[PDB]
C-alpha cells in the first residue's frame, strides 16, 4: 500500500508559493482531510494531473 511519503490523498485542498517562490500544492489525506491540509511540492504531489485539474474546478478558477 502506502510505501512512504504519498499517503492516501483525499483531494487537493489548494496551492501556494514557497518562501523560495516554488509551487506547493496543499493536499489533504483521508482520515484527517480538513485538519490534514499539508504542503506537498508540485513535482512530487501525485502521478495524475487530474487532481491538479480538480483543484482548478473546486476553487472555481477561470484559467486558460
Amino acid at each position: 500500500g502506502a510505501s512512504g511519503d504519498l499517503y492516501e490523498v483525499e483531494r487537493i485542498v489548494d496551492k501556494r508559493k514557497n518562501k523560495k517562490g516554488k509551487w506547493e500544492y496543499l493536499i489533504r489525506w483521508k482520515g484527517y482531510g480538513s485538519t490534514e491540509d499539508t504542503w506537498e511540492p508540485e513535482h512530487h504531489l501525485l502521478h495524475c494531473e487530474e487532481f491538479i485539474d480538480e483543484f482548478n474546478g473546486l476553487h472555481m478558477s477561470k484559467d486558460k
